[PDB]
């Protein structure tokens, strides 16, 4: 919902006369003299300075035969004109106009709330008033008590050594409007500059998952291709890693054609902050990354990319644990590759030529099987195997397991088993401290049950209730969970706002409204003043209602369930669903008591409203009260005593009174 | 804020007459006659004991020469007089005066709060009232019914064999006066004596992690030296040895000249007091420890000393990590200490010459490859792999990760072992536990939000609420989070005092008081009464503020958004910022309904004000209601119906006047 009028034009609009009329009986709203009428040109709020579509009331002068009928009636031609009526002004003169014209009508189709952008001079024709006639001051001051449409571009003198350029915001401003200007009406919602798109659409969402998929594909491969040396053969991987480089590039161009939240909580949609942000914020890191050794971990980047989209993914608790097993793989992976690094470092002294028998490729070597062997050395274990067993020892030494048939027994390779047992030991830690968290966050509210369920167990346990009450409670627990699970209206409903709040209530009420003949004339008024007084009950079977313990002080509604109003041990009417049985409350002004001993068949969902919260409201909107009294039929009227009288026992009476 | 006359006068003063004075219309304040006129010198309260800077009403006796303007001149002079004034006394006498003066001027530079400090006696002259004559009762018993300075320092008879010697506090008290009293006016903070330093400022911070960084380098040094002995070759780590020695104990100097916090939390301040605390808590131990093997161990409680200071250190979350891990080091560390201790006493056996093949630095140089070679025995593994291979096992057995290439196999080891796993697992176990739940410290605020979030979802999801009410539902959530991250202010209010939740709402305003030209001549009266009413609203868009479903009764102020003061479908004023909607509550004193169907164009915050807390205000300030009735403008008075008449549709209905 947008009249498109306010939002954006009070960044980059000037002097104007926002005009839009409503058209049904006589002026209403021209509303916007916006950007220098503030107290200089023309009247306040409550006078043609927002109504009257067609502007009077400001004259100040005489009806002269220019100053009639020549731009009060432009004010609704909304087409064009040129001619020149009396506005008054500040300048004390009669004053007449130089102004631009445009068009636009509408988008529900009813030629209403144009545009009508208008602009108003006094100074440039003539004063001839001769309040001030003292030589040079209304004939050459005439450049100094003009504050309007002037102050703009030219404040200067009219004549300045120019005739036509000065004529920018009085005559030749029709150039600078027209599709200028916001629409007349419009949907509001978040709208983007041409070539601009959402981080939200179709799109982005689809480039975000591939991103992600290239990255944990490049944090994977990267490692592998710098420390287990591979080669060139396969063109495949070689054209796919230009491939994903391109499409990363492709992607740090496109960053400049989205939309960013910013502070507070919007869209910003300006190309100019759009560029200078991303710039400043990840343009060099971007570039780093996108373009020898050295290289590729600087190409490593693109999983703090990532991590800085991190906020994007993640709270869908199943995401998280996905998230976490990943990066758990990762650092494995990585851990493993320094691993196989230093160990082909140690193996094969250069100063002499001899195999270090310590290492753990030569222990790996032997206990597979294949040696090392001289003929500068070659042959040993393949490089999947290599992979694996580095894998492996990784995988048990961040596990915590440990099995030593892979363990460090040289120098360095001990100083990195510690650093890898307390970076290991943290992760492990943290990761999985947080993996049985998410776990637990949803057993949190099964268990939130099962002790509402346990406690009500032990308190029947222990006073030693009998056995019929204890079921029946234990019924209608199970019941109210089945139905309320876990989900509590009262908090929903406070941590919203009020019109938010009496909305959620009608959507919530349902069924007493639009299928209750009765609640039919009630548009947006009523429904929202009532519905925030109805409560839903849940009434088990043979619950007493309204039986004689209590004053019939509700109009109860019946939607689910059956009830009988037994009077004294008998039945005389049986409620269905869409019956409402209560005592009358508009017309009688006065109390009773239970005429009955309503009870409740099968489980029953009443919706009461109190008395004094329900004849209030239909005394508020007269026009609602009639109709409710002319439309509502009480089922059972709890408010007489019926004759009730019972067939076939007046037969032994009479028989008794012939026989005594 | 300090009249530095009470504060810390009441421990060490004596007899005195602290005269203040304020200087504008006739007396005010002599207020101090402190430390001996109880009940029993002069007046009460409400008196000259603590009005009337100069003295007066009492004097009991006949206007003589000497009565009347000798020291009652003296009290406005500020200067020096030595003259002898009447005021009435216990004695039943023509009092006189023996008096010290002392000046002192002020720190805002007015000439008022002098400091006075004057003696006043009644017995050294003479006594000659009539009133008892009874030989010795006047004369002799002059000695006996003097209660003022007599009874400070000489409060035996003025002869006593004395002349001048008994004049130290009635004629020599002036040099025991001066620079001895505290000052006319200053500034109240935490104040210090001469060469005494806090606790809290950017020396003793910096001195405490000096402190600490020494320490930790001690704890690491020390085990090593001792285990692993070392040499004396490099003078550098000798003569480092001694600057940190020598460091600590000049620490331990200057600890006497530091403030400590004490009983109920203030700051004490005093040598003597600091010194023998200071002393009898910890001297003991920080000799023992800056002041021959044993001699480190005991060197090692400038470890202790720190654990003492930890209470400044921690409580940041980042620094409980880093002090965990640290300990998780040095405990490694020093568990290695011991493990090298014990595998160097095993090897070799001093009975006969052998090397014991069991330890676990023969199975170590077995491994390496260099072994013990005999010529007693010397060859084997260098010292940086003894330490390196000591820490990492001591690594496997307190990680629980455990791998076998070195395991302990003699009888000692094993002994060792068992409570190596015993100490560490205890130590895992809490050290672990701590940081996990540090970890998790946030992520539960962030879990309450998302906590929040699931809930609204699970409840919008339940009762099949439609998309647009969800969505709108969804949008005002993120929203109120978003401006309100996590923090309740009705806690934060409520845990504060009553004049100091006056002041937060006053500053919480800040954009309603100082901003609208309406609040301007009002100090700390009205701002601390008003602002302690105005609650803020936010509301969405679409939202009806003040529909025809309420009455007016809120003086609503905008402070950021836009809104549409719509009457009959169609809008008759838009506000903007900083413009007040409402009803004139001060000068009707009666009651309406909403004139208008006020919407919100954008998201807005507006402050509402109760109608029955709002003129109450006014009218007990009357001087503020005034300028609030001269100075408020209504920019939407929504109290009177506007006559609102709409464009271009009475055309068609003269047209059809014209035609029926
Ligand atoms: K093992
Ligand atoms: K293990
Ligand atoms: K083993």
């Amino acid at each position: 919902p947008q009249n498109t009028f306010l939002e954006n034009i009070v960044r980059r609009s000037s002097e104007s006369s926002f005009l839009l009329g409503n058209a049904q009986i006589v002026d209403w709203p021209v509303v916007y003299s916006n950007d220098g009428f503030c107290k200089l040109s023309g009247y306040h709020r409550a006078d043609v300075m927002q109504k009257s579509s067609t502007c009077s009331f400001m004259y100040g002068e005489l009806t002269d035969k220019k100053t009639i009928e020549k731009v009060r009636q432009t004010f609704d031609n909304y087409e064009s004109n040129c001619f020149e009526v009396l506005l008054y002004k500040k300048n004390r003169t009669p004053v007449w106009f130089y102004m631009q014209i445009a068009p636009i009508r509408n988008e529900h189709e009813k030629v209403v709330l144009f545009l009508c952008t208008f602009k108003d001079i006094t100074l440039f024709k003539q004063p001839i008033e001769d309040d001030s006639t003292k030589g040079w001051t209304k004939f050459a001051r005439l450049t100094r008590a003009l504050t309007n449409s002037r102050s703009v571009l030219q404040q200067l003198t009219p004549m300045n050594k120019t005739e036509v350029v000065h004529k920018h915001s009085r005559l030749a401003e029709v150039l600078q409007l027209g599709s200028d200007i916001l629409p007349q009406y419009k949907q509001e919602a978040p709208k983007t500059p041409p070539h601009i798109i959402l981080h939200y659409c179709a799109f982005k969402t689809t480039w975000d998952w591939v991103i992600l998929i290239l990255t944990f594909y490049t944090a994977i491969m990267v490692p592998y291709n710098v420390s287990f040396k591979t080669k060139q053969n396969n063109i495949a991987w070689l054209v796919l890693d230009s491939v994903v480089d391109v499409i990363f590039l492709v992607d740090i161009v496109l960053n400049f054609h989205t939309t960013f939240v910013g502070p507070g909580g919007e869209v910003i949609s300006d190309p100019k902050l759009i560029r200078m942000n991303y710039l400043k914020t990840w343009f060099v890191i971007d570039l780093l990354s996108c373009l020898f050794s050295s290289l590729k971990v600087v190409r490593l980047l693109r999983l703090g990319r990532v991590a800085r989209k991190l906020d994007h993914y993640l709270e869908y608790g199943a995401a998280v644990l996905v998230l976490l097993v990943c990066v758990f793989g990762l650092v494995a992976h990585w851990l493993a590759c320094i691993w196989y690094s230093i160990g082909d470092y140690e193996v094969i002294d250069e100063v002499t030529n001899t195999i270090q028998i310590d290492s753990w490729l030569y222990q790996l070597a032997l206990s597979i099987g294949t040696p090392y062997r001289y003929n500068i050395w070659e042959g040993g274990p393949s490089k999947d195997s290599l992979y694996v067993s580095s894998l492996y020892f990784t995988m048990t030494s961040l596990t915590t397991i440990g099995f030593g048939n892979i363990a460090p027994t040289t120098d360095v390779e001990k100083m990195f088993s510690v650093a890898m047992m307390m970076v290991g030991s943290l992760l492990y830690a943290t990761i999985f401290g947080n993996v049985t968290t998410i776990f637990q966050q949803m057993y949190a509210n099964t268990n939130r049950y099962h002790e509402m369920l346990n406690n009500v167990r032990d308190f029947l346990k222990l006073y030693q209730v009998p056995k019929g009450l204890s079921e029946r409670v234990m019924d209608y627990i199970v019941s109210t969970w089945s139905m309320s699970k876990g989900i509590d209206t009262e908090k929903v409903l406070s941590i919203c706002p009020k019109d938010m709040r009496a909305d959620i209530c009608v959507h919530l009420n349902r069924k007493v409204f639009n299928e209750h003949p009765a609640f039919r004339l009630a548009s947006d008024g009523c429904l929202r003043a009532l519905a925030v007084e109805f409560q839903t009950i849940h009434c088990a079977p043979g619950d007493l209602i309204y039986h004689a313990g209590e004053s019939v002080d509700a109009l109860c509604f019946v939607v689910s369930g059956s009830l009988e109003v037994i009077q004294d041990d008998e039945v005389v009417a049986i409620l269905g669903k869409g019956d409402v049985f209560g005592d009358i409350f508009w017309k009688e002004t006065t109390l009773a008591h239970a005429c009955a001993n309503v009870r409740a068949l099968t489980y029953c969902d009443l919706h009461i409203i109190k008395r004094e919260a329900l004849l209030k409201v239909l005394d508020f909107y007269t026009a609602f009260a009639n109709s409710f009294s002319r439309n509502l039929t009480l089922t059972c009227n709890l408010r007489k005593r019926i004759i009730f009288r019972k067939i076939s026992d007046v037969k032994k009476e009479e028989e008794e009174r012939l026989r005594q």
